[PDB]
């Protein structure tokens, strides 16, 4: 099963929606691998909108976070960061989703294969293999989980507006076939 | 054989070294796929140092370029950009090289397989697959090739300092085994 799930969460641009106190959030804050699946509708023209983030929101730690994000040009991406000297692993895919319309995206991080895969609307859109595999448990001082933005020194960065229709986070690594199916209509 | 090669080029921080007029530069400016192999020594503490770039250096086109870069913290990466709405395909690998010392890195971009692979000092360090494969020929208005920085609105960005010991650009997609051997 999922370790954290939410449904029907509408977010006013800029505000975010804090998940840090939810049952399961502690698990999400320590993930060594796993899968994130999100259905959403954006109503914002912000250039970078985090759907889900997990990171360190404290002063001086603004480059220590993970987020799965969309853009105002129909892009989908993620960033996994613990300051640039430690790691900055990113995917950014163009023309993968559309903006008002429901989309479903997913990211998996697979420790055994050292691989990250991004899916949108029933398609695998990118794969990253890194010799030095990292995930959330490698970020230093993770203290929050949020929908619709990323906490950076107490400010909601990369603000989303619209609806998080469904969000599920898994410790399990779903198969590509599963993610093609679950991100479809 | 390479389509563009240079050896023994010193570059001070900020200066760059223009290759735009060299025979073969036109080919580099239009690559649909290929391989870049560079041996270098950095003397600079700049956080992002382009070893080789190919892009559009004109005003308002600062997000239209390709570069293969190293960092002050022993990292290696690349960015391939034509404005973020079009594409922004990147790799960034930590603790892959050392400043201390000569290092050799390589990037291949394989159109058939829609794949980019980065190598450093005899190891494959990252692989990127993109559904929408892009390379230099997809960048709009490419007008320069340089060593040791990236031209952005007439300024040398991401400035390298040190020596480009050997730089080769190929239209061919070299094998992983070839790259493991040449970089190690
Ligand atoms: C998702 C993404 O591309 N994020 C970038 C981020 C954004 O480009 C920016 O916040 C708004 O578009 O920029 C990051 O880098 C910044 C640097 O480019 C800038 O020189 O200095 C900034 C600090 O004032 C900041 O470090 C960022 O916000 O961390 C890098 C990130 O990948
Ligand atoms: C290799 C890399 O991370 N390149 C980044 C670049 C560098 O982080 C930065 O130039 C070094 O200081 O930052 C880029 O994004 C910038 C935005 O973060 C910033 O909000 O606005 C800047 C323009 O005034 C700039 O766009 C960049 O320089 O393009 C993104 C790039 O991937």
């Amino acid at each position: 099963g999922s370790v954290l799930q939410k449904e029907g969460i509408e977010i006013s641009e800029g505000t975010g929606y804090d998940l840090s106190k939810e049952p399961g959030a502690a698990t999400v804050k320590a993930l060594e691998q796993g899968t994130i699946v999100i259905s959403y509708k954006t109503t914002s023209e912000n250039a970078i909108q985090s759907l889900l983030s997990v990171g360190n929101g404290t002063k001086g730690n603004q480059d220590r976070h993970f987020h799965l994000y969309i853009t105002n040009a129909g892009g989908v991406g993620m960033e996994l960061r613990n300051t640039d000297g430690e790691f900055k692993y990113t995917l950014d895919c163009p023309a993968a989703v559309r903006g008002r319309v429901s989309n479903t995206v997913a990211l998996k991080a697979d420790k055994e294969n050292k691989q990250y895969k991004l899916f949108a609307n029933g398609e695998l859109i990118a794969t990253l293999d890194q010799e030095a595999f990292k995930f959330i448990s490698d970020i230093t001082g993770v203290d929050n989980v949020m929908l619709g933005g990323t906490m950076r020194q107490g400010t909601v960065a990369y603000p989303f507006g619209g609806s998080i229709e469904r969000m599920q986070v898994y410790r399990d690594v779903l198969s590509d076939d599963e993610l093609i199916a679950v991100t479809g209509i």
